[PDB]
């Protein structure tokens, strides 16, 4: 179907960045509710990202998983590009973490399981996400995690610095293990309420990631310390596999 903007009723903003806003939308004919992200062509070409966008759409025509948000298609006009997305009724994990401050051990491990299942599938098709962070994790109507925004994704091998591994911040070669590090940064932020290498400047953060300089607060349990520490390894190969995450005593104990 050759979609046009007139096929939709547009509703409230769902979110917004400086690439474009996301709006609630309803397809006029079916009454189907979805999300429309409105990207400006000027912004995309002035940043030379039009190719990464074209690849995202292409990657998202193949990926089908309950824990990956759907990109149903796209259409353009004179000035803007419109992405046709699955609506995530419970919003972002980013907003949920701001509200709750931090996540208990049970909801953390459940998210990490859902994220690990999504990434396991992605890594099978040789797709690496590279941009795992709370703002790209959204919540389905049953509170289930969905990974979103495949714009920075690539086939392996190939904002803030908080979630990026050493091999990536140092402009070097990298593979799947990128997502494995980001999963460990997430586990930590879920539990603590802030990411492990947080600093007030880009340059302090960069120093902390490459030297892997992080400490745990008192309340983090030994099983969680163990998971996170086996994930946040400078040497990519030493890290841990998704299968080792999913079969981890802490995940098994606490995941629902
Ligand atoms: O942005 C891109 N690609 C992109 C953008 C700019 C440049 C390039 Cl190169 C690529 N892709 C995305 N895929 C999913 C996205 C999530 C949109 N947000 C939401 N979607 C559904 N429900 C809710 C509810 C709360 S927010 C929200 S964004």
């Amino acid at each position: 179907r050759q979609w046009t903007l007139e096929d939709f009723d547009i509703g409230r903003p769902l979110g917004k960045g400086k690439f474009g806003n996301v709006y609630l939308a309803r397809e006029r004919q079916s009454k189907f509710i979805l999300a429309l992200k409105v990207l400006f062509k000027t912004q995309l070409e002035k940043a030379g990202v039009e190719h990464q966008l074209r690849r995202e759409v292409e990657i998202q025509s193949h990926l089908r998983h309950p824990n990956i948000l759907r990109l149903y298609g796209y259409f353009h006009d004179a000035t803007r590009v419109y992405l046709i997305l699955e609506y995530a009724p419970l919003g972002t994990v980013y907003r949920e973490l701001q509200k709750l401050s931090r996540f208990d051990e049970q909801r953390t491990a459940t998210y990490i399981t859902e994220l690990a299942n999504a990434l396991s599938y992605c890594h099978s098709k040789r797709v690496i996400h590279r941009d795992i962070k709370p703002e790209n994790l959204l919540l389905g109507s049953n509170g289930e995690l969905k990974i979103a925004d495949f714009g920075w994704s690539v086939h392996a091998p190939s904002g803030t610095l908080d979630y990026l591994p050493p091999e990536m911040i140092e402009g070097r070669m990298h593979d799947e293990k990128v997502d494995l590090w980001s999963l460990g940064v997430l586990c930590y932020e879920f539990l603590v309420g802030m990411p492990p290498f947080e600093a007030h400047t880009y340059q302090e953060t960069y120093r902390r990631i490459s030297r892997v300089e992080f400490t745990f607060p008192d309340f983090v349990t030994e099983g969680a310390r163990d998971l996170i520490s086996r994930l946040l390894k400078h040497n990519a190969s030493q890290r841990l596999t998704l299968a080792e995450v999913l079969e981890h005593p802490w995940i098994k104990a606490n995941s629902s």
